[PDB]
RNA sequence: UUUCC
């Protein structure tokens, strides 16, 4: 197709984008920044005794706990799926350059031989069952915002009550809006209540990226990052070129007078946006009340909390599969968008509301700094939204596009590739509900426990079981792609929601167990993807609130995995060579503190009564509130803890937009 | 804070 506009930061196009406000104008100007974070209170990613900790404790581990994984990806023994060098990254620090986003991939999804449409009336069914099934008997809840979150384009606020005016304003708006971009009018929209525009482009660091150890040369080598360039970027991968960032930590030297250890890397940095808050308002208001009703009817399918949770609907399986997909939201089909959006009309949605949802997902992009002397560049134009972006990470209701994608592209191929004698249940519309509503319950002899690109297949005994193994030694074999929708393989190790599947000698469900992934607990305490950024008074709007109540939770989480006490050990050990003070008393310290700040922001907490009321899942969404958007869900945590990290508009204004927006 | 869901 044809190249997406692009227009530099000067132009009134991206001017408009940004508010006559000092926070707007900066946000759209930022260039390129990097520096070390402070990983703690008074620690520095790069101080040289954290380093030689992380090269003596990542060396040390990888050596005596190798990956226990077989052939097939199932994990087994000490619980190990990869090497321990994943720390050793230079945490702040990012790749150069990090990827221009791909304005459009319906390229890049045909020249991976996936499909631009449902490839059978069957599927065609499926997915919009998905549709009917999941925006059908919703309940309107309170509109939830995150404390300190910015309303991005075009204030850029972070203050709450300037939030919830704007988002009160937006259910107000979100009709007459929607109406004017039913009639082409996308500037009228955009000027007048400020839906539309574009996603703000941001960088986000994934702290821990592969390592690996050549035994040859004795020299670490990180995993190579394929990032696109300009040209590539805007004309969905026709020309421009796609290429390996560089990760090479070397000039930190010269560039900082940082002392960079052998074997230590720059971070892969993904691609993060930040949607217009007016626009993501009215969608949110449907959306919540979507994942209330999926996490209750079909809470077998998509409401996963503990790994004794999963564990036990996992166990009743004769096969187990755990899927991984390539890329999931640069290859989510914009088809899928335009067939949601027309059956919610089928249903009877409001058609302005449609609209404000369609457009959100084919909204323009401001790419902010992907490196020094790069960036600030609008891409696509306001006016008429027509990006196929794939999935943007602000738009909201981001996870449920992606589980609804998902779901029905693993419910396809357990029909393609192991249960034929489904296929005369889906026949028309109600039969295809009937059957999916039955499935998502997990009452039919295939199952699945998923989220977004996170999944688990399961056959029970029946005729399907036989076609399962087929299945899973087709994903061994890994020559041909058993999706026609999107790019799936087994994962090396299987896991599900930061759960690993530890298998016995049997290697069958029934006798597996689900633990603590031992890998992640060292990710989120050596390599953390934020800083505690001590400058930010109010702890409630740091990235990570309560670094020191992880602790508590720790045995909890990661107790089960089989090596749990020897990386304790490991840790404690290499802690005392780099910094000549014990870890645990560190951390009982850290610990101490941050359940003393917490009660300064918990009302009911006594003015310091301990951590017996919260639950570990309290104190890991504390220490880290990003689990509450890849991991958890608002009911999963204690009501008096939710309200230290959201705040929300009144239910009588959601209660009479939602109104508005369902059928009945 | 220096920008996401
Ligand atoms: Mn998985």
């Amino acid at each position: 197709p044809r190249r997406a506009p692009a227009f530099p930061l000067s132009d009134i196009k991206a001017q408009m984008l940004f508010a006559n406000n000092i926070k707007a104008q900066q946000a759209s100007k930022r260039s390129f920044k990097e520096g070390a974070i402070e990983t703690y209170e008074g620690l520095l990613s790069v101080d040289p005794r954290f380093l030689s900790f992380k090269n003596e404790l990542s060396r040390y581990l990888t050596d005596h706990f190798p990956a226990n994984v077989d052939e097939y990806g199932r994990v087994y023994g000490n619980g190990v799926r990869t090497n321990f060098f994943g720390m050793r990254h230079m945490n702040g620090f990012p790749m150069i350059p990090a990827t221009w986003p791909l304005a459009s991939n319906l390229k890049k999804r045909a020249d991976a031989d996936l499909a631009d449409g449902p490839v059978s009336e069957r599927d065609n069914l499926l997915f919009r069952a998905a549709v009917r099934l999941m925006f059908s008997d919703l309940e309107p809840v309170p509109l939830k915002i995150r404390k300190g979150s910015s309303t991005c384009i075009p204030y850029f606020s972070n203050d709450m009550g300037t939030k919830i005016e704007i988002a009160e304003r937006a259910l107000e708006k979100a009709e007459e809006a929607g109406n004017l971009m039913l009639q082409g009018k996308f500037d009228d929209a955009y000027q007048l209540h400020q839906m539309g525009g574009a996603y703000y482009v941001v960088y986000r660091a994934q702290s821990t990226d592969a390592i690996t150890l050549d035994p040859k040369t004795g020299k670490f080598v990180s995993k190579d990052r394929m990032v696109a360039d300009f040209e590539y970027a805007v004309t969905g991968g026709e020309q421009g070129s796609l290429f390996a960032a560089s990760k090479d930590a070397s000039r930190l030297k010269e560039q900082y007078g940082i002392d960079v250890p052998d074997g230590f890397f720059c971070e892969r940095r993904r691609t993060a946006m930040g949607g217009p808050f007016a626009l993501n308002a009215p969608i949110m208001a449907v959306a919540q009340p979507v994942r209330n009703k999926i996490y209750s009817k079909y809470a077998y399918t998509f409401h996963h909390t503990t790994r004794l949770n999963k564990e036990e609907k996992v166990k009743e399986w004769s096969l187990c599969v755990a899927t991984d997909v390539s890329d999931h939201d640069t290859f989510w089909p914009g088809w899928l968008r335009d067939l949601i959006c027309d059956e919610l009309l089928n249903m009877g949605y409001a058609p302005w509301w449609v609209k404000l949802f369609e457009t959100s997902l084919k909204l323009p992009v401001y790419v902010g700094a992907p490196a020094p002397e790069q960036g600030h560049t609008l891409l696509g134009d306001p006016s008429n939204p027509d990006l196929e972006v794939g999935l943007s990470s602000g738009q909201g209701a981001t996870d449920l596009m992606g589980t609804l994608l998902m779901s029905i592209t693993y419910l396809v191929m357990q029909l393609d590739h192991t249960a034929p004698h489904l296929n005369s249940r889906i026949k028309d519309m109600p039969s295809a509900c009937r059957f999916l509503d039955s499935y998502w319950q997990g009452h039919e002899e295939i199952r699945q426990i998923s989220k977004s690109d996170d999944a688990m297949l399961g056959w029970t005994k029946g005729r399907a079981l036989v076609g399962g193994h087929r299945l899973f030694e087709m994903l061994k074999e890994g020559k041909v792609n058993p999706s026609p929708y999107m790019k799936i393989s087994y994962e090396h190790g299987g896991a599900f929601l930061g759960d690993i599947l530890l298998y016995d000698s049997r290697r069958e469900p029934g006798s597996a167990i689900f633990v603590g992934n031992i890998n992640s607990m060292l990710n989120n305490q050596f390599s953390p993807e934020y800083g505690v950024q001590s400058g930010v008074r109010d702890r409630s709007k740091r990235k990570r609130p309560f670094p020191g109540l992880a602790w508590a939770s720790m045995k909890d989480t990661y107790g089960a995995c089989p090596i749990y006490s020897d990386v304790l050990e490991a840790i404690e050990r290499c802690w005392w060579n780099a910094f000549g003070e014990s870890y645990r008393a560190y951390r009982e310290d850290m610990l101490k503190r941050d359940t003393l700040e917490l009660s300064r922001y918990v009302a009911s907490m006594a003015r310091q009564a301990g951590l017996a009321e919260l639950t570990p899942i309290d104190l890991e969404v504390l220490a880290d509130p990003n689990k509450l958007q890849y991991k958890w869900t608002e009911a999963d945590v204690s009501a008096n803890i939710h309200e230290v990290l959201m705040h929300g508009v009144s239910v009588e204004k959601t209660e009479r937009f939602l109104r508005s927006v369902m059928p009945r």
